[PDB]
């Protein structure tokens, strides 16, 4: 079970400001309903041995921090404390529609980021929504309402090959092989492979960049909140895009 590995006290020591009042998601994001959502998915955070599994949960966080961070600069605790403290994409965004004849955009709904992965877009809404049984091309607002469906967006995203990209799962599990294609991207095993697969047509193979270091910075936080060492490869800094 999950929950051997995660405890609510590691859960809420890594995401320490979430429910301060600056946190526009403060109190949404509890832990029973990441372990409610987790236990849908056979082999998150329950594959491999006790290291393997704990490196699984901090690449999670690490990465879905990084999509809902309050951070700042001068942020109490350091700005790797602030995880989780969005639930929905700032600014003013737009509806995030892309026509569709398989995942119309339902009139007068915004796809925008939302969630711990910041799911976006209209077919992304509709590919998840089919796989984990939810209405969300139709009511995409549960995504930022309804903290176990928040979760299960998350989870889905982390556990899905799409095209030439692995699973975040395979990777943070060890049961990813670069392709000769890969090889010559320089994507290497790692964390930074796991930020190309989220957002690597933005963040990588561009060298050093912000957005990177942060994601960076919030897994090596919890590897040692969950007494294990990052491993290798954690930057996409010489990686080309998958896409």
């Amino acid at each position: 079970d999950v929950s051997s590995i995660i405890t609510s006290q590691i859960f809420n020591q890594m995401l320490l400001h979430r429910n301060d009042n600056a946190c526009p998601a403060n109190g949404f994001y509890s832990y029973q309903a990441f372990i409610n959502a987790a236990r849908k998915f056979s082999g998150f955070g329950t594959t491999g041995d006790t290291n393997t599994r704990k490196n699984e949960l901090a690449a999670f966080f690490g990465q879905t921090s990084h999509e809902t961070t309050g951070g700042w600069s001068t942020a109490p605790d350091g700005p790797y404390a602030w995880g989780y403290c969005f639930k929905q994409q700032q600014g003013n965004p737009g509806d995030y529609c892309v026509p569709s004849s398989t995942y119309p955009c339902a009139p007068g709904k915004k796809y925008y980021g939302r969630g711990p992965i910041q799911i976006s877009y209209n077919y992304n809404y509709g590919l998840c929504g089919a796989a984990i049984n939810q209405p969300l091309l139709s009511n995409p607002g549960l995504v930022a309402s309804d903290a176990d469906i928040s979760f299960e967006t998350a989870i889905w995203f982390w556990m899905t090959p799409q095209g030439n990209k692995p699973s975040c799962h395979a990777v943070a599990t060890g049961q990813w092989n670069p392709s000769s294609a890969d090889q010559a991207a320089g994507r290497v095993p790692g964390y930074g492979v796991i930020t190309n697969i989220i957002n690597g047509g933005v963040e990588c193979g561009q060298g050093e960049k912000a957005e990177v270091a942060n994601r960076i910075g919030f897994y090596q936080r919890y590897c040692s909140i969950f007494g294990i060492s990052p491993g290798q490869n954690l930057d996409c800094y010489n990686q080309r895009p998958f896409s």
